[PDB]
């Protein structure tokens, strides 16, 4: 399975193939892995013989979904000892924070961190909710709430042609 995760990847809406966007030269500066907030048409599939990009404007669903994907990937390749429960606080805002500008060009008191939770909580077959530590657990009350992604086949994040 030709992927490269980790890279900033792109599925095409049209032959449901995956690419990563360097091989087109389009510009990633401003692009996250793991993205679902655009659509993509490969050289080959597009009526023109060139790519086509659509990014949109990312809801909160994509946002954590982003962050958690990411901090996933990066605890599973970097870590001793790999995470795949985040905390809110101080692993999920701080991301979304961090990478704004990587999933919007809204411009920045914000009300989406008020948000989130609701969000990942009322979409319970995507993301994984702990409320409070396991029972027996030393994992300390300040660090939650957490949240992690239902499914950890990270290639099957992709936009909902
Ligand atoms: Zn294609």
């Amino acid at each position: 399975n030709g992927r490269q995760l980790g890279e900033v990847e792109l599925q095409c809406g049209i032959c449901t193939k995956w690419f990563t966007a360097d091989t087109f030269g389009i510009d990633t500066s401003s692009c996250l892995p793991f993205m679902t907030n655009y659509s993509f048409h490969c050289n080959v599939c597009h009526h023109s013989g060139n790519t086509y990009f659509l990014r949109k404007q990312a809801n909160l669903k994509e946002m954590c979904l982003s962050a958690l994907a990411n901090l996933t990937w990066q605890s599973r390749t970097q870590d001793e000892h790999p995470k795949t429960m985040f905390s809110k606080d101080k692993d999920i805002i701080p991301f979304i924070d961090k990478y704004w500008e990587c999933m919007t060009t809204r411009q920045r008191k914000m009300t989406w961190p008020n948000n989130i939770v609701k969000t990942m909580s009322k979409e319970r077959d995507v993301f994984l909710v702990k409320e409070h530590p396991d029972p027996g657990s030393k994992d300390p009350e300040e660090d939650y709430p957490k949240f992690g992604l239902l499914d950890q086949d990270l290639s099957n994040i992709g936009p909902a042609y």
